[PDB]
This record gives C-alpha cells, sequence and structure tokens, in this order.
C-alpha cells in the first residue's frame, strides 16, 4: 500500500537517515529490534486510540502542577466556550477546583442563554487559550502552574470550555491508519591482523588488549609483540588472558587498543564476548576502529560505520567446543547460587557492618567483610546494595551465582538508589533489570526531570533490546510531552556516528507508535530546516553590509511563501505546550556575536497576551552544557519549591535539535545588566552614579508599591543563582550573561564553563546587586542579612539532595562533554556541597566562603 511506503518516507525524513541503511547492514540483531519494536509500538497506539477522553487528556496534555503540589485568595478568571467569541469574567478562589469553575461558567451560560442547561461540569475541561494545556483533575487552581504563573504576574487567566465530544474528535483526527561453566580453559583470541593502518614510519605497532566487566578489569590487560609501523600490519599471534572461559560474565568485553611506541595512540574497538542472543561468539571478527585521543571499555561494542577509511583489525575468537555455548539460563544461575553459606558473626563484626555501610572507596579487608554478611546487607541494610555489587568478584561465575540470588529476593529499591544502579560501574543485565523494576514507580514528572540522564544511559548500553529502551519507549507512548523530548534527545545526536543506529532505530520505534506525532515533528524539523538556511544567508550578508541592511534581506527572505508556511503553526521543540503561531517578522532580528544567531518573535490571536513568544536559532555553537546547566538549576528551584522556598527562578528552555543547533527560549521584558549599566542618556532611568542604574531602571519598570515586590523578586533570585552558580562552579559571569526581567528577576545565561573547569570556582557577590538588595542605602543590614539566610537556607536544601545531583552528573559523564567527563569534574559538587561533612560543619565552610566573597564586594564598596 502507498500509505505505508508514504510513512516510512516521512520517518526517513524526519530521523535524517533512510530506512533503507538499516536493511543494507543485513544485521540480525538490528532486524529482530526493528520487528519486536514495532509489534510493542503498534500495541501502544492500539491502546491508546480506544482511551477514555481523560485519559487522552492525561496522554496528550498531561498536568503542569506546582511542586509543591505533586504526589483563601480572589481570583478573577475569564472562561469563554469552544466555538463563542463572547466570554465571562468572574471571581473565583485559589483554593476552588476545575470543576466548581466549569458548574460557573455553565450557570452564566445558561442565565445569558436563557435555557435550562443538560451538561455537567463532568462532561468539561478547561483549555489554556491558544495553548496545548489543559486544567483537569481535583486539585486547586493555585496548585496548577498557569494559574501559579498568572497570580505571581498579576494577570488574569483565560480559558476555554472543551467537551467532551471535541476532546475525542482530537483522539479520532489523531489516528494511526489501518555449558560454560564446564570450560576451565583459559580465554585467549587470535590477533591476525589489521589493515588502513596510518602511523610513524620510524616507530613500531602494539595491540594492548584487556578483559571488562563495565570498569573493573576481569584480569590483567595483555599487550602484543611490537611490528614494524605500515597500513598492513601482520601479528598472528595467541595473546592469554589469566581468566577461565567458565569465569566470563554475561557482560564481559574484550577492549582493544591499537598504538606506536619508540606512548601514541592510533585506534581504539571493542565487542561483547557474547552476543545478544547469549551465544559465546567465535569465528573471524573485523573490528573497524574508532580514532583515539589507553583502553576504553566505557566505548561503544558495535564497529566504526565508516569502512572506506576506519582502521580495521582481524581477529579470531576460537572455538571452545563442538557444539555452541550458550550462557546458563537464570534457573541454572538460581540453583548454583541457592547453595551458599549464611555469615553468622558476633555484635564486633556486625558494629563494622552498621558502620561502613552508612558511611566512599573500601580497604582489602573491608571488602571481605561485606561479603562475608551478603546476607545480612539484603535484610537489614537493602539501600547498601550498590556496595556490595562493587564488593562482589564478577570475575568468578560461583560468586556472581550467590549476587545474583540475593538480587532476585532484593526488595525494590527508592529512585534515588535504582539511579545509582544504571551507572556503568553495574553492568549486569540482571542489575539493570531490577532498577529498571525500580524506576517504574518514577512519575511522569519525576521522569521528566531525569530524561536527559535516561538517554545518556543508553549509550553505555551493550545490545539493542535493551529493558531501558523498552521502559523509554513505553512511557514516551503514553506521554506525548514524554515522546516529544525523547525524540529531540535522540535526533540531535544523529550526527555522531557511534549512536546514530540505535537512535536512528528507537526513533523509527516511537514513529509507528504515533504516526500523527511524527506529522507535528515533522513540521519542527522544517522550520530548524529554514532557520539553518535563513542564518547561513545572514552570517554571509552580515559580513559585507550593516546591520540594517542584514535584517532587511532576512526579512524579504522570510517573507517569501516557503519561509511562511515552514516558520508558522508549530508546536514548539522548546515547549509542545506553546503553539508558535504567526511568525511577527517585523520583530525578528538576529544579533551581533560570531554565529549571529536569529531572534523568532511569534504572536497568537487565541493566546493572546501569552501567545507573543520568541525562539532563539542558534547554529556553530553547542548547546548541550547549557541544557544540563539550565535543567539542574531547574531542579534546584523543584527542590526549594518543595520546601516552601520560591527563589523565583528563571528556567529558560533550551534544546540541541542537531549538529551544533539549537533553540532557547527567549525570556521577553527582560535585559543585560551590560546594556541596563550602559546608562543611555534621556531615559527613563539616566543614573548620576553608575551604582544606581540598575535600581533606576527598576523604578521605571515598577512605580510607587510595585518597587517593593521588585526588589524582593530580585533579592530572592539573587540568592537562588548565587548559589545555583556557586554549587554547579560557573564563572566567566561578566554584566553581558546576567540579565534582569522587568518584574525585578535575575537571571544568567551563556553556561560553556561550569565544575570550575580547572580553578575552584569562589562564592560571587557583586556591589551592584548589593546596592539593589539594599534599596540604594549605603548601610541596609536588616535587607542584607534577609539575603544571607536565603543563602544559606537555599544551600542547605541543596546539601539533603547532594546524592541526587551527584547521581545525576556521575550518569552525564556519557554524554562527553569536555568539562564533565571524570571524577575530577564531580569532586567539585563534592566540595561545594561538603557531603563529607555534617551540617554545622558545611554551613561554617558555607558562611566562611560567603565572609570572603563580601570582603571582595567591599573592594568595589571602597572605591
Ligand atoms: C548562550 O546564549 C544565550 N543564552 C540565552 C539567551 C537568552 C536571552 C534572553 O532570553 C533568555 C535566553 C540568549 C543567548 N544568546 S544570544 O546571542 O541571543 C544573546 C546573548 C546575550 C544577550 C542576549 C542574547
Amino acid at each position: 500500500d502507498r500509505v505505508k511506503k508514504l510513512i516510512n518516507s516521512q520517518i526517513s525524513l524526519l530521523i535524517g537517515k533512510g530506512l533503507h541503511e538499516f536493511d543494507s547492514l543485513r544485521d540480525p540483531e538490528v532486524n529482530d529490534f526493528r520487528t519486536k519494536m514495532r509489534q510493542f509500538c503498534e500495541e501502544a497506539a492500539a491502546h491508546r486510540q480506544q482511551l477514555g477522553w481523560v485519559e487522552w487528556l492525561q496522554y496528550s496534555f498531561p498536568l503542569q502542577l506546582e511542586p509543591s503540589a505533586r504526589g483563601n485568595r480572589a481570583l478573577l478568571v475569564n472562561v469563554k466556550f469552544e466555538g463563542s467569541e463572547e466570554s465571562f469574567t468572574f471571581q473565583v478562589s485559589t483554593k476552588d477546583m476545575p470543576l466548581a469553575l466549569m458548574a460557573c461558567a455553565l450557570r452564566k451560560k445558561a442565565t445569558v442563554f436563557r435555557q435550562p442547561l443538560v451538561e455537567q461540569p463532568e462532561e468539561y475541561a478547561l483549555q489554556v487559550n491558544g495553548r496545548h494545556e489543559y486544567l483537569y483533575g481535583n486539585y486547586p487552581l493555585c496548585h496548577f502552574q498557569y494559574i501559579c504563573s498568572c497570580l505571581h504576574s498579576g494577570l488574569t487567566p483565560h480559558l476555554t470550555m472543551v467537551h467532551s465530544s471535541s476532546i475525542l474528535a482530537m483522539r479520532d483526527e489523531q489516528s494511526n491508519p489501518a555449558s560454560l561453566w564446564s570450560l576451565e580453559q583459559p580465554f585467549s583470541i587470535e590477533l591476525i591482523e589489521g589493515r588502513k593502518v596510518n602511523a610513524d614510519e620510524r616507530m613500531k605497532l602494539v595491540v594492548q588488549a584487556g578483559l571488562f566487566h563495565g570498569n573493573e578489569m576481569l584480569c590483567k590487560t595483555v599487550s602484543s609483540s611490537e611490528v614494524n609501523v605500515c597500513s598492513e600490519p601482520v601479528w598472528k599471534q595467541r595473546l592469554e588472558f589469566d581468566i577461565s572461559v567458565c569465569d566470563l560474565p554475561r557482560m564481559a568485553r574484550l577492549c582493544f587498543a591499537l598504538y606506536a611506541v619508540v606512548d601514541c595512540p592510533i585506534a581504539w574497538a571493542n565487542l561483547m564476548l557474547f552476543d545478544y542472543k547469549d551465544q559465546l561468539k567465535t569465528g573471524e571478527r573485523c573490528l573497524y576502529m574508532w580514532p583515539s585521543v589507553l583502553l576504553n571499555p566505557a566505548g561503544t561494542v558495535r564497529g566504526n560505520p565508516n569502512t572506506e577509511s576506519a582502521a580495521a583489525l582481524v581477529i579470531y575468537l576460537p572455538e571452545v567446543a563442538p557444539h555452541p555455548v550458550y550462557f546458563p539460563a537464570l534457573e541454572k544461575i538460581l540453583e548454583l547460587g541457592r547453595h551458599g553459606e549464611r555469615g553468622r558473626i558476633t555484635e564486633e563484626e556486625q558494629l563494622q557492618l552498621r558502620e561502613i555501610l552508612e558511611r566512599g572507596e573500601l580497604y582489602e579487608h573491608e571488602k571481605d567483610l561485606v561479603w562475608k554478611m551478603r546476607h545480612e546487607v539484603q535484610e537489614h541494610f537493602p539501600e547498601a546494595l550498590a556496595r556490595l555489587l562493587l564488593v562482589t568478584k564478577w570475575n568468578k561465575h560461583e560468586d556472581v551465582a550467590q549476587m545474583l540470588y540475593l538480587l532476585c529476593s532484593w526488595p525494590e529499591l527508592p529512585v534515588l538508589s535504582a539511579l545509582e544502579l544504571l551507572d556503568f560501574s553495574f553492568p549486569d543485565c540482571y542489575v539493570g533489570s531490577f532498577a529498571i523494576k525500580s524506576l517504574r514507580k518514577l512519575t511522569d514528572d519525576e521522569l521528566f526531570q531525569y530524561l536527559l540522564q535516561l538517554v545518556q544511559v543508553l549509550k553505555y548500553e551493550s545490545y539493542l533490546d535493551c529493558e531501558l529502551t523498552k521502559f523509554l519507549l513505553g512511557r514516551a507512548l503514553a506521554n506525548r510531552k514524554i515522546g516529544h523530548f525523547l525524540f529531540w534527545h535522540l535526533r540531535s545526536e544523529m550526527h555522531v556516528p557511534s549512536v546514530a543506529l540505535r537512535f536512528g532505530l528507537i526513533m523509527e520505534a516511537y514513529c509507528r507508535g504515533s504516526t500523527h506525532h511524527m506529522k507535528v515533528l515533522m513540521k519542527q524539523g522544517e522550520a530548524l530546516s529554514k532557520l539553518k538556511a535563513l542564518n547561513d544567508f545572514v552570517k554571509v550578508s552580515s559580513q559585507k553590509t550593516t546591520k540594517p541592511q542584514t535584517k532587511e534581506m532576512m526579512h524579504m527572505c522570510m517573507r517569501q511563501e516557503t519561509y511562511m508556511e515552514a516558520l508558522s503553526h508549530l508546536q514548539s521543540p522548546l515547549d509542545p505546550s506553546t503553539l508558535l503561531e504567526e511568525v511577527c517578522v517585523e520583530q525578528c532580528t538576529f544579533m551581533d556575536s560570531k554565529m549571529k544567531p536569529l531572534w523568532i518573535m511569534y504572536s497568537s490571536e487565541e493566546a493572546g497576551s501569552a501567545g507573543n513568544v520568541g525562539i532563539i536559532f542558534k547554529n556553530g555553537d553547542d548547546l548541550r552544557q547549557d541544557m544540563l546547566t539550565l535543567q539542574m538549576i531547574q531542579l534546584m528551584d523543584v527542590l526549594w519549591k518543595q520546601e516552601g522556598l520560591d527563589l523565583r527562578m528563571t528556567p529558560y528552555g533550551c534544546l540541541p535539535t542537531g549538529d551544533r543547533t539549537g533553540l532557547i527560549e527567549v525570556v521577553l521584558h527582560s535585559d543585560t545588566i551590560a546594556n541596563i549599566q550602559l546608562n543611555k542618556s534621556n531615559m527613563a532611568a539616566t543614573a548620576a552614579f553608575n551604582k544606581d542604574a540598575l535600581l533606576n531602571w527598576l523604578k521605571s519598570k515598577n512605580p510607587g508599591e510595585a518597587l517593593d515586590r521588585a526588589i524582593e523578586e530580585f533579592t530572592l533570585s539573587c540568592a537562588g543563582y548565587c548559589v545555583a552558580t556557586y554549587v554547579l562552579g560557573i564563572g566567566d559571569r561578566h554584566s553581558d550573561n546576567i540579565m534582569i526581567r522587568e518584574s525585578g528577576q535575575l537571571f544568567h545565561i551563556d553556561f560553556g564553563h561550569f565544575l570550575g573547569n580547572r580553578e575552584r570556582v569562589p562564592f560571587i557577590l557583586t556591589y551592584d546587586f548589593v546596592h539593589v538588595i539594599q534599596q540604594g542605602k549605603t548601610n541596609n543590614s536588616e535587607k542584607f542579612e534577609r539575603f544571607r539566610g536565603y543563602c544559606e537556607r537555599a544551600y542547605t536544601i541543596l546539601r539533603r539532595h547532594g546524592l541526587l545531583f551527584l547521581h545525576l552528573f556521575a550518569l552525564m559523564r556519557a554524554a562527553g562533554l569536555p568539562e564533565l567527563s571524570c571524577s575530577k569534574d564531580i569532586q567539585y559538587l563534592k566540595d561545594s556541597l561538603a557531603l563529607g561533612k555534617t551540617e554545622e560543619e558545611a554551613l561554617k565552610h558555607f558562611r566562611v566562603k560567603f565572609n570572603e566573597a563580601l570582603r571582595e564586594s567591599w573592594k568595589t564598596k571602597v572605591n
């Protein structure tokens, strides 16, 4: 049928790779994933097309709640009905529920239309005007992110009563069309030859090989003999590893490194000793090696796709038996692990276990005590599983059976513990499956908060079909917002040839699950395609002609029918809730920096003031570190909000969408501190002293009694960013990367440097901001000390959740960020959060650091 061919060409267009390239690989593991995941994703599609209307609202328009609500006061609301142009303004309470507001809107409509109404508030849902956002459920109004937002900014909520029949019509329009353990032989392989090798002919070539189970070496690394450097080196030898074949763990990977000697790395390549169907690998293997920067165990176990250039390493995995040798089944493993011995011991050794499991590296004798007491670890300290898995001898199949027997009876762990187990230092498939089992209780909101880390964890995976891929795909097919961001996180990495196969295969599986959503994502990629061409034209044009003429050239290019069709009426890749309707070509522009980023403005007749939104298209710079930094700041704001602390933060969206390409959400009514401190003449803010400019600017935007609230929004946000930048190690802070909103809210932009990357970043305190906190006064210790308390109270909330940040940053090592790769980078966080110390000692240390920042600020007050 021409529908399947059309869908296939559309999927190929969307994921940035033709589906024909997957079939051309003639790979059983690739094709068996494509069938298995297509079946799974079409099941989800059918389940979804039969959902109730409230469950389809939960799929498409998941609730956006205030972090305090998860797990009185007068309010003016405007409610219109779908199709109608007349609306009703009424004053309800922040503690009233949506159903009461719907009953009140149906009463006003029944009185206005002089008819006794049959419809009931149970048949309706409230849409945020011109938005893919809905208010529903038994939650008071103030609990919704939209109503709470309106309260802070003084604006009036505009809602539309959508009927159950119109909601079902959306659902209907959006339809998809119709034995190893008895082999004590030492492990060995044949190093046959090497092809396309480029190196200095003065030197010699060596091949180093190690056996890994995640990070720990299964045995000592072995090396080949030094051979003369050439394009075709030949060893023809047998390297022998000090490990039995029966003792090979299921997740064992043979890691190779090709290099030149007289240190000079040329290439690296890894492979799994067992295939995806559990069969031990035998035969001739060609390893298309990856360039080097010596063994790389964390690197992928798949060949370099560029075979017309990559250096090859031809090896032979010897046939250990006259029959196919598979990895033993769980029943065979549990039966062997069921016959161990429980460690009965005195309170003296029990005192050490109760201390070293709560208290971090271990001593050799301490590991002997953790393994001996493994049964007591399971029963009394179930959250110490990660310590026990690290003391388990993975190079001993009998010790792996003893561990797996305890794991299979181990109780489900809390999300914080499960997040730790996803780390690469726990590569066992059963340990990953148990960790996924304990993540299933994650709400859509927690899942969305750690989605970026879970996507990086896919890079650590050894096989295509994994529990994490199925978990992520299942949650994405059940929630259109998870699906949206899962698509973009994978799509942004298609240019990386090591993840392109897996990421493109998951994106195809998702696309089968939702034909409609793929067409919405295509519309987004179409706009990004024109933004790329539009940015290029601006880069070339701006270097020859002036800024006003290049901006008019940009507006002419934008006014072409192709650009008007592509750039308008789309969901925002930065927020599916936000509809980018009419491009306001007049207000679009670009910045004066080397990459000339585009500022695209949008408006909406339906959404009103909410519809006037902006996006920034950036091409040339990498946005991955900004996205992570902003996500961590967002996390801080959630944690602070859950303890009743609202520091008025501004975690705007940042979305990488391709190769050095991405979008940033524009924060309207905001300016940089540098622009405000330029002190232009004939402005409502022209100062006598430059220190007054920032405060005068606030006075113009916030007249009379509004200034009091504006100074308080500034102060709260200052305390939030001071702590955030100190904890995260953000440096390169200057007037042009600190912005302020007309409301008084301060915030940071340009997050290219973090984790002190490498000098320890001190606590920063600017006298220009201290002058605002002090309300213009020289001495105002009441206001300044209120601010020190906001810092202290925000810092101690973050320390309480310090393990969550550490576990998230550890998973993020997989992203390959230059300022995030080794223990040294994440050491910065342990220092900033002072996690080794007590709450009194860390607070004393934070006070000394804040005081040392105040003395530096007084070098400006002395002037
Ligand atoms: C890292 O680059 C950025 N990061 C954030 C923003 C934002 C701005 C205003 O709205 C919230 C986001 C903008 C940029 N990039 S830019 O070149 O457009 C820019 C730089 C400095 C001042 C204003 C604009």
